[PDB]
């Protein structure tokens, strides 16, 4: 059976995924670039805070001095934080704390495999540190997703092989990482944006234990 699930945090534990496409958005037209839209947004989701920004710049065809690269980092940073200090429990996204209660009863691990580095100030906002037996810090790992380090990170945190842990995603990087670490990906969204290779639902209600169970009595190979 599986011994450990994975969890994602912006997309999948709460709507954080929206502030940072917000956020993101604001940054990239304060610098005139105005092609952060929400389909651009897919390629941003679960990429680190300086990955996203060059992706960003990317989209110029003129480069920002490194001065001004790390001061606009900075400022977006500066505007999410402010933009999360009212999120509460009651902003935990259908069924997340539910399963972290069931996944505890059972004994399953529960690690946080996320690329944000506010990951545990947002635990602590939902009451949810509790229910955590690891938080892979994303500053250790030498390579960000979709790079598999944090997943694998987060696995030898609660002392299970990835490849007997389930990992919980909302973006494409990340389910790329699940790939790569061995973990099986159960992602949240929509079809036309993670694909049709792997199991997909389209919210986080259907994030039950049962489920997670059914899924896994199917896997391949
Ligand atoms: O989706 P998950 O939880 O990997 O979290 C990821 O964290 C990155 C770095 O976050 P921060 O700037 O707060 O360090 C964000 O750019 C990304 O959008 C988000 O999906
Ligand atoms: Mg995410």
């Amino acid at each position: 059976m599986f011994k450990a699930v994975l969890f994602d945090l912006d997309g999948v534990i709460t709507d954080t995924a929206e502030y940072h496409f917000r956020a993101w958005k604001a940054l990239a037209e304060e610098i005139g670039i105005n092609g952060v839209d929400r389909q651009f947004n897919e390629q941003l989701k679960g990429v680190s805070r300086e990955d996203s920004l060059q992706k960003i710049l990317d989209l110029a065809d003129k480069k920002v001095s490194a001065e001004e690269f790390k001061e606009l980092a900075k400022r977006k940073n500066d505007n999410y934080v402010k933009m999360i200090q009212d999120v509460s429990p009651a902003d935990v996204y259908p069924g997340i704390l539910q399963l972290l209660k069931d996944l505890r009863s059972n004994k399953i691990k529960i690690a946080l495999a996320s690329a944000s580095k506010n990951g545990p100030f947002l635990l602590e906002r939902m009451n949810l540190t509790g229910y955590f037996d690891a938080i892979a810090d994303p500053a250790e790992v030498a390579a960000s997703k979709p790079a598999p380090d944090i997943f694998i990170a987060a696995a030898h945190a609660v002392g299970v092989a990835p490849s007997e842990s389930i990992g919980l995603e909302d973006s494409q990087a990340g389910i790329q990482a699940i790939k790569d670490s061995g973990a099986l990906p159960i992602g949240v969204g929509r079809p036309e944006d993670l694909g049709d290779d792997i199991v997909i639902v389209p919210d986080t209600s259907h994030y039950t234990l049962e489920f997670l169970k059914e899924v896994w009595l199917q896997k391949q190979k």
